[PDB]
């Protein structure tokens, strides 16, 4: 009914509570996740320490870590204010930050791939151009301080120190200790051809963690129909990019 | 001035009243229309039939009509609680539902495809690649349970057991017996050159039929600057799909 | 800190206050313009004249000057009221609203392209296709009577007879004499490898001038993620087509 398991990533990756996690995944598309190299301590380091900026920082130095587009896809925003991370292109305003950022969106990185590569192993899934090119990709790491969209993600990790659409209901979702909670997103749902949910929820700081697919990442128009895409993609295959555009769109609400 | 007309459309095939359709098409680009297999009947034995699907049906058979992606494309959703139909990729609670539901959207869009051919024809319409192929397209039906847009399809249908710009003013637009209402889109507009109005409107249960073209509906970009159409389309000839991009967008604002 | 300067164009054009402007280019994206060919009066001319067709036009002859699809792009839209234009493609009421509406623009499009054209030369840019090519392009001018985002233009001109971020804090930008007011907008980031400053603003009649780029504008990939764009592109050049789709969007918001 209305209830969100906890699964352990070790058991998972040992094949146990496979019945129960593709169950999860087709019904439910979200879950808690332990035993994934995310403690709760290292939240705590990564979030004192830009917080502090958030506070104490100097705007002159805030400056030398804000993109000239406003975009909130590296380094500080002010809206509440934000702290944006991927791969590359950081900024960082450093001394010891891009150690314990580099770290922390490491780990969410590693995490969200691993528990990824256990989504496709569930369902039986071989992306077009193979699993590691499929999850070598573009996550986007967002950090804030201070209406209903499922996620366009493979899956979005959040870590907490919030509410979904379970079994028809807007359900809270409370922190459980050590765990993270993993949204799946519609790149599940597409990439799986429609063995996993992407739900939708919203909120009432934050860490959020998009694992999003390469703008090349390709998939079968038809069986896209299929699992509820509304395409208008001409031909048999496509990629991210002929679909969402030339754009990330990390979000999206259901249509009015 | 503000007056809509309702048009039959056995005497627009006919040949009758031609001045006055091709005049509500550029003024007003809005009608009502009998005589085209539609009742009043018919939508009360679809309507009946999944409103007690709505009310009545189980929270168990709800998810199997529904997607794993909240598109509002196939099947159920609940935010107040939707259906959806197209020509293919249905979800049909069933028994009896697909036959109703199967009849209910095949008048519709028989309806749709007729009105759409008549509009083409009154205007000297021959889209690229022609009529048969433009209307051969991909309709989508919404019947929903409980701000200002144009429609982007070629026609959309409206049943009724709603306001509308009509010359300058924001007009009611009550029931008519035997009579549905039609609003021309975008792609009416577009495919005509610039003979059909897009009026807007808005609403203050429903059912909604849009007549939506390929993917690959092909047409001419100068011509469409020429009727409005703020386009970014490098060289001469563009699709659907260049234009809006890979997923269907049903409905449009004008810019804040 | 939160100040903006007035520059005279012809004293950039001279070489003068060159680091002054390169600083505020960088830092705040936003000045006041002199010397320009834009007075205060012509403004008024072009002002007065489209207010009295505003409040005194017959529906009728709106009707001959409104587009079929209502994009606000050229002529007449009513929601509070809108008057459109650009190079071609225009709706007039004309006896002489043609003459003083033409010359209005094409004053304003001069200032545009020549204060772009000193953007591209204080920052050291060479667009790909060259500086003509790039600023030979598609504006757009909206005049109206009666939330913060960025501008997707190269340069947006704003006449008065309005709030904007500046250094961390949304300022007033009252009126100065024989000055407009302009934005930089998210090209004038992209082109200029992320030299130039795209600020957020709002609100809170109206003249915006859009110095928007042509479809085929062409950019480096890289270099677009580096100045903190978000793209979905795969590849190592793409054109504005690529990037925002094919149909001209004016602004965006931060992501919520
Ligand atoms: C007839 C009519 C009405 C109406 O309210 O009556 N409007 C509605 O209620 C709308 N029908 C919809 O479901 C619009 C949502 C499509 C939107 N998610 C998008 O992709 O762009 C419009 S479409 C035409
Ligand atoms: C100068 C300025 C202002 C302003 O309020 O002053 N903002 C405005 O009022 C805006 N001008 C517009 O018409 C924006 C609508 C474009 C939107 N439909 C889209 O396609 O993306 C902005 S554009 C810059
Ligand atoms: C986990 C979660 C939550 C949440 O509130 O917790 N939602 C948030 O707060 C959201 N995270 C964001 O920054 C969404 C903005 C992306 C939007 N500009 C776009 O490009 O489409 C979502 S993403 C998943
Ligand atoms: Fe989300
Ligand atoms: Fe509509
Ligand atoms: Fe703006």
């Amino acid at each position: 009914d209305t209830t969100v398991p906890t699964f352990s990533l070790a058991e998972l990756q040992q094949g146990l509570h496979q019945d129960e996690f593709r169950r999860c995944l087709r019904d439910k598309g979200l879950f808690y996740l332990t035993d994934c190299g995310l403690t709760d301590t290292e939240l705590k380091s990564a979030k004192d320490l830009v917080i502090d900026f958030f506070e104490h920082g100097s705007e002159a130095e805030k400056r030398a870590v804000t993109s000239p587009v406003p975009t909130m896809r590296r380094g500080f925003t002010g809206l509440s204010m934000c702290y944006s991370m991927g791969t590359a292109d950081n900024l960082f305003p450093s001394g010891d930050f891009e150690r314990i950022w580099t770290q922390y969106f490491d780990r969410q990185y590693t995490a969200s791939r691993a528990v990824a590569r256990e989504v496709l192993r569930a369902t039986g899934t071989e992306p077009d151009g193979g699993v590691e090119a499929f999850l070598d990709c573009e996550p986007l790491l967002r950090f804030r301080y201070f209406a209903p969209h499922y996620d366009l993600s493979m899956v979005t990790l959040i870590q907490q120190t919030l509410q979904a659409e379970v079994g028809g209901a807007f359900t809270d979702l409370p922190y459980r200790p050590d765990a993270v909670l993993v949204f799946c997103g519609a790149i599940a749902t597409l990439v799986t051809g429609g063995q996993v949910k992407a739900p939708r929820h919203h909120v009432a700081t934050s860490s959020v963690f998009f694992l999003r697919p390469n703008a090349d990442f390709t998939f079968s128009v038809p069986l896209a129909r299929e699992c509820g895409f509304d395409v208008s993609l001409d031909g048999e295959t496509a990629t991210f990019q002929d679909w969402i555009g030339g754009n990330y769109v990390n979000i999206r609400r259901t249509s009015k």
